C-alpha cells in the first residue's frame, strides 16, 4: 500500500446540518483539505475542523474555461496525493453528481495506484424529492444537465417525473464571479413547450442553503418563463422540476406474466395511491383513509409482534465498537489492517461479539446483535422494502 | 401554530456514518422517533439518542400486504403529531426515495394543519454514483422502480444511464421475513434483452452497510443474469445499473442557437471528458493530460487569487451561532420566532453581524462573513458550478 489516498466528500445543500457524520470524521482526519462550497458558514465550519485547507474556488476566474479550472482543482488534490498525504476534496451536495473535478481527481488517482474513494452526499435532487414532497420511484425520474438536454436532445417522458440542472447557464462553457448572462435560456424554453406544451407546469426549485430559510417551490407554466420578470429569477442554483402530464397504463401481457390479475380488476391507470403529487395539471383528490387503510389502522390495538421479527439484542461495548469503526477512520482502517489484534483489543466484548468482529461477516454481526426466533431460521436477507408500486 | 410536528429524516445506507447531522440533531430533539433501518448499529444507534424510539418493522408480516404495513406504520407517526408531540419519523437512505409511509404520513400531517417537513438523505443511487464512479449528468439518468418499470413499460435511452431499484422482488406486494421467491426475475430479464442485447453489461450493485464491507459492483451480461447462480445473489437491498450503449449525437440547431460555432468544430459525439464511464461496453482509452491540461496545469505555479475572489472573513462568534443555527433545532426555532430577540441575545457579535441575523436575509449574512471585493460589486449571486457538459 502506497502513501496517499483522496477522499472525496460532500457537504449537503443545506448549510451544515446536511454534512454527513462520516464526511464530517474524514474532514477532522485529512492531512489537507481542499473545499468548494458556497455558503460561508459552511466554509467556516470546515475551517474549524481542519487546520489546512485551501479553497477550491479561487480557481474559477471570468471568461476562464471551466474545464480548465476543473484540471487545476483535480491537480492540486492529486499534487499533494503523490506526496503520501491523505487528503480530502469537499465538494457541496453530492461531490459526484454535476462535478467534473471530482471524478477526475479519483481517476487519477486510482490509476496511479493510490487509495481513491467517494463518500455519497445529500444532492439538491435529494433536496427536491424532500421539498417537492415527490418520490422518484412514483412514476420513475428523468435527470439531465439542461444544455446536454438541449444538445443532444435528451428524451423526455411525459409519464415520469423530468429534473434538470444547471438550467441558469444555458450554453456557458465559463464563469463569471456576477453570475451569468443566461441569454440561451430561451432555446431551454422552446423545447420544454415542444414537449409539454405552454401551459404545463415547470417548478422553479432552490433548495433553501442557510437553516432558517424556506425553499423556492415557484410554479410557473412553460410561457411564463418567457416573462423577463421570471426568466431573470433562474440563476446558478436553480433547478427545474417538470412533473408527468400524464399517467401510463399498464402492460396485459406483463400483468399475466407477473400473475397480477384475480378477475382482471388491476387498479386503474389513475388509481393512485395517497398522497398524489400536488404538482402535476388536474390531479384528482385522492383519499387517504380508504376503507382498506381505516380496516388496517383497526387491527392496530390487538398488534403484537411477528413471531419472526428480530428485536435488537446488543451491548453498550458493541454499539460503542460498531460506532466507532463508522466516526473514527482510523480506528476503522486499524480494524481492517488486523479484523482480529482489533476485536481483541476491545474492552467489555462478549465471546460472540469478539468473535463476529474477528470474522466481519454481515451475518455473524447482526447475528451478534439482533436475536434471531427460532421460527425465522426454521423456514429459511437484510429485506427492507418501503414502497409498493 | 398547532401543538405537534412531523419531521422525517433518513440515516443514509451505510451504518451510521451517512446520518447527516440535522438528522441526528433532529432524533435527539424529538419527543417520539419511530424507525425502519437494516442494519443494527444504526438501530443501536438511534436508541442512545434517544430514549422514546419504536420500531416500524415490526408492523410487516408474512403474506401481509405491504399497503397495510404502510398505513399502519403513517399512523403510528400522525396519531403522536395529533396528540401534540413533535415526532421524528427515521428511514434508512433517504427517506422519500422509494418510500410510501414517509410521504403518506407527511401529507396527512399538512392537511391537518400540523408542520410537517422531510430532511433528505443520502440514497442507494447517491451511493451507486460514488461506488460505481459515475455522474448522472454524464449522460442522464433514469431512474425506475423494477415492477413499475415493467408493468408501465417505462423507456428506457440507450445513451443515458438506467437505475432499477427493488430488481429482487419483480411483482411481489407483500412481504416474509425469509426474503422474497424472486420467481418473475426472468420476466425483467427479457425486458432488458429486448432494450439493450444479450451481451449489454448490468452491473449488480449492493452499497456496504457496514463500515470495513466493500460494495457488490458485479458486471455480468444480460444473458448471464438467466443463469440460477447469478439470479439468486439478486436480493431485497440489490439495485442495478445499466450503462449506456452509445453516445448520443448533437443537434445542429441547437449548436447553432446556443452558437457553439468557431469552424464548426464541436467536439465528436465520442470525443470525451476524462474519466470515461467504466462501464460502458467498448469505452476507448480517455487521455486525462491532454496538452489543454497540461497547459492549465502550468499556469499554477504563477496563480494568484483573482480580483473578484471574495475570502471567507467571520469570527467565532457569527461562526458558532451559524453552526448553532444548524445543530440545534430548538435555537433554530428561537431564531425563526423573533430573529431581533434572538440576534440581540448572541454574545460577541459586531454590529454587522447582529444587524444580518436581525434580518436573515441570505445577503446579509454571506456579506457579513465574507469581503466582498470593490471590483466585484463595480461590475454588477451564489454561482458554484462544477460540471461542463
Ligand atoms: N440550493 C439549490 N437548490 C436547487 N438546486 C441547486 C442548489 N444548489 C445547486 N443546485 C443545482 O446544482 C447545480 C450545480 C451543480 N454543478 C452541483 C450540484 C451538487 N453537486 C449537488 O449535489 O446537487 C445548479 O446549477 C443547480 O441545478
Ligand atoms: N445497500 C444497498 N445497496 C444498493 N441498493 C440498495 C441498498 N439498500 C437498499 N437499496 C435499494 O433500495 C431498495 C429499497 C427501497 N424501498 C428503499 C430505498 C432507500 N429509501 C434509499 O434511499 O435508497 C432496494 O430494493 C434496493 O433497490
Amino acid at each position: 500500500t502506497k502513501a496517499g489516498s483522496l477522499t472525496i466528500v460532500g457537504t449537503g445543500i443545506e448549510s451544515i446540518g446536511q454534512m454527513t457524520l462520516q464526511a464530517l470524521s474524514y474532514i477532522e482526519a485529512a492531512a489537507k483539505v481542499f473545499y468548494c462550497v458556497i455558503d460561508p458558514a459552511t466554509e467556516a465550519f470546515i475551517l474549524t475542523k481542519n487546520k489546512n485547507c485551501v479553497d477550491l474556488y479561487q480557481y474559477y476566474d471570468n471568461g476562464k474555461s471551466r474545464l480548465n479550472t476543473y484540471t487545476q482543482m483535480s491537480e492540486l488534490m492529486v499534487r499533494e496525493v503523490r506526496k503520501g498525504l491523505d487528503v480530502v476534496g469537499v465538494f457541496y451536495g453530492h461531490p459526484g453528481v454535476f462535478v467534473n473535478p471530482s471524478h477526475r481527481a479519483l481517476a487519477i488517482a486510482k490509476s496511479e495506484g493510490y487509495r481513491a474513494r467517494m463518500l455519497p452526499g445529500v444532492s439538491a435532487e435529494d433536496c427536491l424529492f424532500a421539498d417537492l414532497c415527490i418520490d422518484p420511484s412514483n412514476p420513475g425520474c428523468l435527470t439531465y444537465e439542461a444544455s446536454d438536454f438541449l444538445i443532444r436532445d435528451r428524451p423526455v417522458s411525459i409519464h415520469s417525473h423530468l429534473v434538470l440542472f444547471q438550467v441558469g447557464c444555458v450554453g456557458i462553457a465559463d464563469f463569471n464571479f456576477t453570475g451569468f448572462d443566461n441569454n440561451k435560456f430561451g432555446v431551454l424554453v422552446d423545447r420544454l413547450e415542444q414537449e409539454y406544451g405552454a401551459e404545463h407546469p415547470v417548478v422553479h426549485y432552490i433548495a433553501a442553503m442557510m437553516p432558517h430559510q424556506d425553499p423556492v417551490t415557484d410554479k410557473y407554466t412553460v410561457a411564463q418563463l418567457r416573462e423577463p420578470e421570471i426568466a431573470k429569477r433562474v440563476g446558478g442554483v436553480s433547478t427545474f422540476y417538470i412533473p408527468p402530464k400524464a399517467r401510463k397504463a399498464s402492460n396485459l401481457d406483463i400483468i399475466r406474466r407477473l400473475e397480477l390479475l384475480p378477475a382482471g380488476q388491476v387498479p386503474d391507470k389513475k388509481a393512485r395511491i395517497y398522497p398524489a403529487n400536488q404538482w402535476e395539471p388536474d390531479v384528482p383528490e385522492v383519499e387517504p383513509y380508504r376503507p382498506s387503510d381505516q380496516a388496517a389502522i383497526a387491527q392496530l390495538a390487538d398488534h403484537a409482534p411477528p413471531e419472526q421479527y428480530q428485536p435488537l439484542a446488543t451491548s453498550k461495548a458493541m454499539s460503542d465498537v460498531m460506532t466507532k469503526l463508522a466516526l473514527d477512520p482510523k480506528a476503522l482502517a486499524d480494524y481492517k489492517a488486523d479484523h482480529r489484534a482489533f476485536a481483541q483489543s476491545v474492552p467489555d466484548l462478549t465471546p460472540q461479539e469478539r468473535a463476529a468482529l474477528e470474522l466481519g461477516d454481515s451475518w455473524a454481526i447482526r447475528c451478534a446483535m439482533k436475536n434471531m426466533p427460532s421460527s425465522l431460521l426454521d423456514a429459511a436477507f437484510p429485506a427492507v422494502i418501503v414502497v409498493g408500486v
